[PDB]
């Protein structure tokens, strides 16, 4: 490319560094064009005649260069390198250390139409008006597409901004309005006040027709926005907000610093939130709420991604990792406090399931070959991009649970504390974070040097346990299927001597292997305490053997994490191969007697990726012979479920879960007490309540229908609820129909009925069964060059489509298949990590086929099938 583009890495210079931007634009969201000026104060570190910086898509008309002491507008020369997204201006006279320059840049742009940049959009009215809307998301590469910067988080600086704005809408910013003032035609120009020191990617500006729902907490102003038909949506949003808020100052012990805090919904919008100072963004579905129309998970996503970007207050925004291979610094500890904070103030709504169960997901992707260590070095755009996935989330708070777990909590806030004053507005890598806790720690413990291989190793050990008469030998090694160095684990134990009492301990294995003084006989043992740990633990024979015998005797010896824990354990260990799957299916067995959510729900989950992937291989039989013997398992707690609100959030959990199971096999008489449901509710227009906690499964049987589907079509593109909507678009995704599956697909990627952020749900809910799993993965191919046009590789949209249409995927030829598509989109393209995992999980399917496939066979021989065998 540019060998004559004076600077040739992606990390920019340091020699020069931004003090002050001050940022005016001219929006015109009718035409989707926008002119900009952009005064940014620089001062030089060392001698240089190259001002580097990021700029992409802009139409530059004037470039101004201004010496501070000289006071003189010059023109200076501009060279670009679009690869890195990268331009220069060279200086008429060297740029001297400790010198000030103003740089001032005028230009023009297309506002974007994808969900990156500073983007603009329409929508429709009840009124079946249009409207005109515009956006900003910039994490973590579009800032530079919306005005020249030095795109990098760790160049952080002040901003002003000001907005050129039709009058009827409102613009808004980081920081509050500081004046407005009224302009030729019906115009008006907004100012906002200077903001504090922050990274380019945190900065964000709406244009719309927008009201708000407003509190005052102590000073901060704290607001709710929304388009005007929503605004009675967002009472709920605004009282957890506030509650939040008390709870994240009085722990962090430091106030959340600006006078004014917006949520704003968008009604288009790709990420589910993003955390702008002082103006959080939201999709709609994911912070209005109505009790009568939202189910109780729809309130749990609600509360956790208001905890989430809240957080983020703190932990990325106060403070923020100085270049993306620490992305988890933010990430990590923002879903670490989205799930304590709950835990503390929320704790009805049961959200640590939730939290085990993306952690059980995170280890399966973890544990494969083309997984990185969770700080690793990024390189190029796609790198980055791909930070963003659910290690940097979720294995980096559970790094966070293993450390509060094991040393105090009161010793974690301490050290948390510390580590936020100490980086206030500034920036930060792994170090300084194991620095805060080993000042704390009083050195007793070096933090640092227990840290090391679990952020900079991949994967996850595999702990082995075998119970020598009174001790526990024990045994690390890396966890992974085939086809290096030790962790410092946190081993913690509970345990039960001949008399019934329990014992719990903790160790620190440092070694390969170690032994555990019992001081008793015991009668079981179970390692890895509510999973407070990062790792899988396996058993010798005996030892599995007593455990899963007390399950069968008195299960709640154990929390329900505890057992959900051996259930995943025990599955994922049959998989690689270190146990019998028979044994997996004897383990579940005590299930008839179990009444937590989590254990069942785990279950629930291994039962469907087993019979997802026996359908697709055509095994129906047996796949059915399979479901069968689950639900004769669970009958009881499947019968005695009733179709209402009824309950604890975590029980109406298990009725939605439970229910679901057994409408989509068509077992029991649940599909006939659905479809009662659903008709009185067609037949009374909509008006005819729906229990929220059965809807999906409701509409998922009507959709079956002709009749069903169009009706729910017309609800879909008409009533005022996100949440329903939802739950109505998956009941369309689930119809047999491929003429309709596809028209959903197409429709979405065009806007047009659906909009565009609808199309990964969209495409996985018809990958996963079995007449769209063939039409979603060509949809994907046929379509590839516009999904990438709309999200860029590989961020996180993308690796969910190629994920999500593959990953059901069990043989060779699949594989050869999805392998030569990628080889002929381009070397980059199939090297991407996303297309490596996928490659993986498709070998991983075959290998686990070829392993235990005769196996179900023979322990299925004697079960009923419900459909007739080809
Ligand atoms: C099955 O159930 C669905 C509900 O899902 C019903 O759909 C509703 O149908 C009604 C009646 O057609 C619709 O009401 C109409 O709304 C329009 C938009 O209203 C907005 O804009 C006005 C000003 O523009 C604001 O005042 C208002 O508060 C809203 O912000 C109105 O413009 C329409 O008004 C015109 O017609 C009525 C006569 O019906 C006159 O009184 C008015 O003065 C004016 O002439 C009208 O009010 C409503 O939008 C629909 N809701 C949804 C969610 O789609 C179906 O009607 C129902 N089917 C059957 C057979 O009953
Ligand atoms: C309701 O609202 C009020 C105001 O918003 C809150 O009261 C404020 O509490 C904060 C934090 O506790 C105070 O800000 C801090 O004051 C501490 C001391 O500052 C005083 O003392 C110094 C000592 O030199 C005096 O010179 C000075 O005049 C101040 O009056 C500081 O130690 C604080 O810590 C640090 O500042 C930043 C904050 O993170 C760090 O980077 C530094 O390391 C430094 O240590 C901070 O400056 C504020 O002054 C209080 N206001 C009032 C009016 O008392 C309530 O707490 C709040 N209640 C809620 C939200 O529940
Ligand atoms: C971007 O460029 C477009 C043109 O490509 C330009 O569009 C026009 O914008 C104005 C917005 O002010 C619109 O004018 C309105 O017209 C309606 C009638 O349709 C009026 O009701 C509007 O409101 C009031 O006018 C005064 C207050 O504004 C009041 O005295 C009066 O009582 C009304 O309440 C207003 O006059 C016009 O419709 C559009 N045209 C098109 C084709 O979209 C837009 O202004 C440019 N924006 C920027 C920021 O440069
Ligand atoms: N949900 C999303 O699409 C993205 C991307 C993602 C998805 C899964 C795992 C990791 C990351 N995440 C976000 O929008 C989370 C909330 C989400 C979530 C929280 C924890 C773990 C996983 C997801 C969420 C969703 C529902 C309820 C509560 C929180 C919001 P954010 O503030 O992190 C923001 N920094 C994301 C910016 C971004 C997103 C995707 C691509 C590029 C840039
Ligand atoms: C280059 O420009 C930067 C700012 O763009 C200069 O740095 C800062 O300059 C201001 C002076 O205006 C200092 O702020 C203070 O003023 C207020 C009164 O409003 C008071 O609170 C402070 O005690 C200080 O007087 C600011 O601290 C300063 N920062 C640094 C790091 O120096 C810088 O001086 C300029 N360099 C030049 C012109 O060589
Ligand atoms: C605020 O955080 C800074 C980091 O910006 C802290 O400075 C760091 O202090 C730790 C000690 O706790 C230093 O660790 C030591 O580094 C040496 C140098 O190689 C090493 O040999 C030792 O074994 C030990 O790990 C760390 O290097 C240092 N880092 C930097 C960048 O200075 C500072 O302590 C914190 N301040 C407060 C008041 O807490
Ligand atoms: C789910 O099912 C389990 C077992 O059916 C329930 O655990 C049972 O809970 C009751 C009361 O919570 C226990 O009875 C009590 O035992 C303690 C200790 O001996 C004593 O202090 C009380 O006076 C009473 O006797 C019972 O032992 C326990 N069963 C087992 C096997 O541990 C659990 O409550 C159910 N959960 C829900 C939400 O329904
Ligand atoms: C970039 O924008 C510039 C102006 O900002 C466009 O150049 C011309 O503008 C002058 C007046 O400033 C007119 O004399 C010309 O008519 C404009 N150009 C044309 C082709 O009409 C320039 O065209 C834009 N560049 C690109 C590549 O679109
Ligand atoms: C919408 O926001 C405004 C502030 O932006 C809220 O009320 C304001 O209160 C302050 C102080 O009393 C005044 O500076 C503003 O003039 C007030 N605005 C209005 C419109 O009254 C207002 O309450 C918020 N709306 C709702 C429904 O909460
Ligand atoms: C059950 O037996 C255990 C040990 O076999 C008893 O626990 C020990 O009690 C002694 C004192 O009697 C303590 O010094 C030990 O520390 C205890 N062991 C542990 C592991 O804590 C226990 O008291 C007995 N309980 C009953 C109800 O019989
Ligand atoms: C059709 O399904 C419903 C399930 O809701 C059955 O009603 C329940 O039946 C089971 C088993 O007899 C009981 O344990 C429940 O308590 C019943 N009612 C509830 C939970 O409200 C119904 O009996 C089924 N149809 C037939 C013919 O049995
Ligand atoms: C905006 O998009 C149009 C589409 O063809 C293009 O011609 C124009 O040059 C673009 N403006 C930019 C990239 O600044
Ligand atoms: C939802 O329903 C309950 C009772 O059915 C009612 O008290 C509540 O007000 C309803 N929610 C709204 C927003 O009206
Ligand atoms: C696993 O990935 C590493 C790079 O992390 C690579 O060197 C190695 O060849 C891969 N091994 C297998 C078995 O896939
Ligand atoms: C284990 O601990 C018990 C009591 O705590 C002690 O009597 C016993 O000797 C210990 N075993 C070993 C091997 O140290
Ligand atoms: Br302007
Ligand atoms: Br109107
Ligand atoms: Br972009
Ligand atoms: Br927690
Ligand atoms: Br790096
Ligand atoms: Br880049
Ligand atoms: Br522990
Ligand atoms: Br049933
Ligand atoms: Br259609
Ligand atoms: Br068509
Ligand atoms: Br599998
Ligand atoms: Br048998
Ligand atoms: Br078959
Ligand atoms: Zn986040």
């Amino acid at each position: 490319n540019g060998k004559l583009f004076p600077w040739a890495q992606i990390r920019l210079p340091t020699a020069v560094v931004p003090l002050r931007y001050e940022l005016s634009l001219h929006p015109n969201l009718t035409s989707m064009t926008f002119r900009g000026s952009v005064t940014i104060s620089v001062q030089a570190l060392q001698v240089t005649w190259n001002i580097i910086l990021h700029s992409t898509g802009h139409n530059i008309s004037r470039v101004t260069f201004m010496s501070a002491v000289s006071s003189q507008e010059k023109q200076a020369e501009i060279l670009e390198y679009a690869y890195h997204g990268q331009i220069a201006i060279v200086a008429p006279e060297a740029l001297l250390a400790g010198h000030n320059y103003t740089l001032k840049i005028e230009y023009s742009a297309n506002i974007s139409s994808s969900y990156y940049g500073f983007y603009g959009f329409s929508y429709t009215d009840e009124s079946n008006e249009k409207k005109y809307f515009a956006a900003t998301q910039f994490e973590p590469l579009a800032a530079r597409s919306a005005f020249p910067c030095f795109d990098e988080p760790a160049f952080k600086a002040t901003f002003i901004i000001k907005i050129i704005r039709d009058e009827q809408y409102t613009a808004l910013s980081n920081m509050p309005k500081k004046s407005s003032v009224v302009l030729d035609d019906g115009l008006v120009q907004d100012e906002f006040s200077e903001s504090v020191k922050m990274s380019t990617y945190l900065v964000a500006f709406i244009v719309g027709e927008m009201k708000n729902l407003s509190q005052d907490v102590n000073g901060t102003l704290v607001s709710i926005y929304a388009v005007p038909e929503k605004i009675g949506q967002v009472h709920y949003a605004l009282e957890t907000t506030v509650k939040l808020l008390e709870f994240f100052q009085n722990y962090f012990e430091i106030q959340y610093p600006l006078k004014k805090l917006d949520l704003v919904a968008i009604p288009d919008f790709e990420a589910g939130a993003m955390e702008n100072w002082g103006l959080l963004t939201f999709r709609e579905e994911t912070l209005l709420y109505d009790s009568n129309t939202s189910s109780m998970a729809d309130r749990k996503l609600v509360t956790k991604i208001i905890a989430h970007e809240l957080a983020h207050q703190w932990f990325g925004n106060l403070v923020t990792m100085k270049w993306w291979n620490d992305l988890w610094l933010n990430e990590g500890f923002a879903t670490f406090m989205e799930y304590f904070s709950l835990e503390k103030i929320f704790k009805e709504l049961s959200s640590y399931e939730d939290f085990l169960d993306a952690r059980f997901k995170t280890m399966k992707k973890d544990s494969l070959n083309s997984s990185h260590p969770i700080s690793s070095s990024v390189q190029s755009s796609e790198q980055i991009e791909e930070m963003f996935d659910s290690l940097s989330y979720f294995k980096g708070s559970s790094l966070l649970l293993m450390l509060k777990t094991y040393l105090s909590e009161d010793v974690f806030q301490h050290a948390v504390v510390l580590y936020l004053h100490n980086h206030s507005y500034a920036s930060i890598q792994s170090d300084d974070l194991w620095d805060s806790f080993n000042e704390v720690t009083n050195q007793t413990l070096d933090v640092k040097r227990m840290m090391k291989t679990w952020t900079l190793q991949k994967g996850f050990p595999l702990v082995t346990v075998q119970k020598k008469g009174k001790e526990l030998f024990i045994q690390q090694e890396r966890f992974f299927l085939n086809m290096s160095y030790l962790w410092h684990i946190p081993l913690s134990y509970v345990t039960e001597g001949r008399n019934y009492s329990k014992y719990q301990s903790v160790s620190l294995l440092d070694k390969k292997s170690g032994v555990i003084n019992l001081t008793e006989e015991v009668l079981w043992v179970k390692v890895n305490i509510n999973m407070n740990g990062y790792y899988i633990v396996h058993y010798a024979d005996d030892d599995w053997e007593a455990l899963i015998h007390q399950l069968k005797i008195n299960p709640y010896v154990l929390s329900d994490k505890d057992r959900a824990n051996l259930i995943n354990n025990i599955f994922e260990l049959a998989g690689l191969g270190k146990v019998p799957l028979k044994r997996a299916f004897d383990l579940i067995n005590y299930l008839g007697n179990e009444n937590h959510t989590a254990p069942i729900t785990e279950a629930l989950f291994q039962t469907d990726l087993i019979y997802n992937l026996l359908e697709k291989l055509g095994y129906m039989d047996l796949a059915s012979r399979l479901v069968t013997r689950v639900f004769k398992l669970l009958q009881n707690q499947i019968q005695q479920q009733t179709w209402t609100d009824e309950g604890t959030p975590s029980m109406r959990e298990l009725r939605s879960a439970l229910l679901e199971f057994a409408c989509t096999h068509n077992l029991g008489n649940c599909s006939t007490t659905a479809m009662k449901l659903f008709d009185d509710w067609m037949a009374s227009n909509g008006t005819q309540s729906l229990p929220t906690d059965v809807m999906t499964t409701v509409f998922k049987v009507g959709a079956k229908t002709d009749k069903g589907w169009s009706f729910l079509l017309g609800k879909y593109i008409s009533i005022g609820s996100e949440a329903e909507k939802n739950k109505i678009l998956e009941a369309l995704a689930s119809s047999e129909d491929v003429r309709k599956l596809y028209w959903l697909m197409k429709s979405s990627l065009n806007g047009d009925n659906f909009r565009t952020q609808k199309l990964s749900f969209i495409i996985r809910t018809v990958g996963r069964h079995f007449p769209g799993h063939l039409l979603a993965w060509d949809f994907v191919k046929e379509n590839w060059n516009k999904l990438v046009q709309k999200f860029p590789l590989g961020s996180y949209t993308i690796q969910n489509i190629v994920a999500g249409s593959t990953y059901l995927f069990s043989t060779k030829t699949h594989l050869s298949e999805v392998q030569a598509f990628f080889e002929n989109q381009s070397e980059a393209t199939f090297r991407l990590r996303c297309v490596q995992e996928a490659l993986e999980v498709i070998q991983l399917n075959i290998q686990w086929m070829e392993k235990n496939l005769k196996s179900l066979t023979w322990w299925l021989r004697t079960e009923t099938s419900q459909v007739a065998p080809a």
